[PDB]
């Protein structure tokens, strides 16, 4: 039996798949520790910019779980995500810790601009600011990816890098009440927002597994933008990125919230 996480219908995904946009076709780059293969994930391919990390496979299970709520398949198993048949490539940026280095994601975000991904996943962050990552982003920016990143976990109302950079669209984490979850980094350069509490996904060994974060909030964002790639294949990053500001649930302030909560139906109407 296939479950729908609590978060996929709050975005209203399944009203987005009853239209029949899925994602197919679109390209989506998850730059994290990997990907695991796992009878509810289709990877496409990918590449690893990890020193010693040569495979793709994850590690940890962040990846993994985070590719879930992107793109699960929808079947009669697991869980379902915001973008079932969108194409995944696991950029491995991250080592089996949970951490990378500038250098790394970086090479992930000029991999997916090189490699024509429609969308990088990027449930990451720094707290200092990176000229590297600034230009990586504007690169890949400019040769069409968007560029999709989370706020950070510290509760305060500064964001994370890159999610600070004006060309990451920067996706902050709700709770179940449409509260900004209590970690949930915000202020200046928030985008949008999520679901990011108690969200289960797919996770290495064939299993799932339930987790908080801004790191969760990311993909159904990152997953909401590839139904509207596929919806309107001509489109930009940057329409895309509006869009999706335009069509959000707002929640209240834009410095707790941006444009407030994604929507899926709304995005594809
Ligand atoms: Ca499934
Ligand atoms: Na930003």
């Amino acid at each position: 039996a296939q479950s729908v996480p609590w978060g996929i219908s709050r975005v209203q995904a399944p009203a987005a798949h009853n239209r029949g946009l899925t994602g197919s076709g679109v390209k989506v780059a998850v730059l994290d520790t990997g990907i695991s293969t796992h009878p509810d994930l289709n990877i496409r391919g990918g590449a690893s910019f990890v020193p010693g990390e040569p495979s793709t496979q994850d590690g940890n299970g962040h990846g993994t779980h985070v590719a879930g709520t992107i793109a699960a398949l929808n079947n009669s198993i697991g869980v379902l995500g915001v973008a079932p048949s969108a194409e995944l490539y696991a950029v491995k940026v991250l080592g089996a810790s949970g951490s990378g280095s500038v250098s790394s994601i970086a090479q992930g975000l000029e991999w997916a601009g090189n490699n024509g991904m429609h969308v990088a996943n990027l449930s990451l962050g720094s707290p200092s600011p990176s000229a590297t990552l600034e230009q990586a982003v504007n690169s890949a920016t400019s040769r069409g990816v968007l560029v999709v990143a989370a706020s950070g976990n510290s509760g305060a109302g500064s964001i994370s890098y890159p999610a600070r950079y004006a060309n990451a669209m920067a996706v902050g984490a709700t709770d179940q009440n449409n509260n900004r979850a209590s970690f949930s980094q915000y202020g200046a350069g928030l985008d949008i927002v999520a679901p990011g509490v108690n969200v289960q996904s797919t996770y290495p060994g064939s299993t799932y597994a339930s987790l908080n974060g801004t790191s969760m909030a990311t993909p159904h964002v990152a997953g909401a933008a590839a139904l509207v790639k596929q919806k309107n294949p001509s489109w930009s990053n940057v329409q895309i990125r509006n869009h999706l500001k335009n069509t959000a649930t707002s929640l209240g302030s834009t410095n707790l919230y941006g444009s407030g909560l994604v929507n899926a139906e709304a995005a594809t109407r």
